[PDB]
């Protein structure tokens, strides 16, 4: 009891909100500003749908990305809804995840990934639409959640989504 139950990796281009999301989720003491030059691994003890869970989240920032993928079970791929280039990278990153997980499996499934459209509080400046993010995720077989690390909006839903999916798979 109390041990790490799930290993999640953050992926996404710089500036999309990876660190901010993780610090928000884990209720870190300087929730608004904590951002060390060298990324940390973060922990959240929680109860997800009645089951006590302990998430270990790898914050990150090609070959090194492959190590991050081998050493984690679930994935949160973040893009910035105000930056279409970040959305394009996220799609590329999803393919890296699948291909890498395919290598090891010889199983991993796209539902163990969630695409996160962050900075949704910046609605008046979005370059990527909600329906567009939703349709990409549907095309790929993965989750899609819109979040605001700044306001905390939908942050838990985003992270817990991949745990929920993993459990859904067992039956
Ligand atoms: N308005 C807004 N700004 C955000 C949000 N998430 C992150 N930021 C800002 O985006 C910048 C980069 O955030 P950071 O967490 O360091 O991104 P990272 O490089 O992916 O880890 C910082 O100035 C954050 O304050 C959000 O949800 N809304
Ligand atoms: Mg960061
Ligand atoms: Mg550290």
């Amino acid at each position: 009891a109390g041990k790490i139950t799930d290993k999640i990796a953050m992926l996404g281009e710089g500036g999309v909100g990876k660190t901010s999301l993780t610090v928000n989720l884990t209720k870190h003491v300087f929730s608004e500003t904590y951002d060390p030059t060298l990324e940390d691994s973060y922990r959240r003890q929680c109860v997800i749908d009645g089951i006590p869970s302990h998430l270990e989240i790898l914050d990150t920032a090609g070959a090194l990305r492959e190590q991050w993928i081998r050493q984690n079970e679930l994935f949160v791929i973040v893009f910035d809804v105000t930056r279409r280039s970040s959305f394009e990278a996220a799609e590329r990153l999803f393919e890296e995840v699948i291909q890498t997980k395919r290598k090891l499996d010889e199983p991993f499934a796209p539902s163990l990934v969630v695409l996160v459209g962050n900075k949704c509080d910046l609605d008046t400046r979005r370059e990527v639409g909600t329906l567009e993010g939703s349709s990409l995720a549907k095309k790929l077989g993965c989750g899609f959640v819109e979040t605001s690390a700044k306001l905390g909006t939908n942050v838990e839903e985003a992270f817990f989504s991949v745990v929920r999916a993993d459990r859904r798979r067992k039956r």
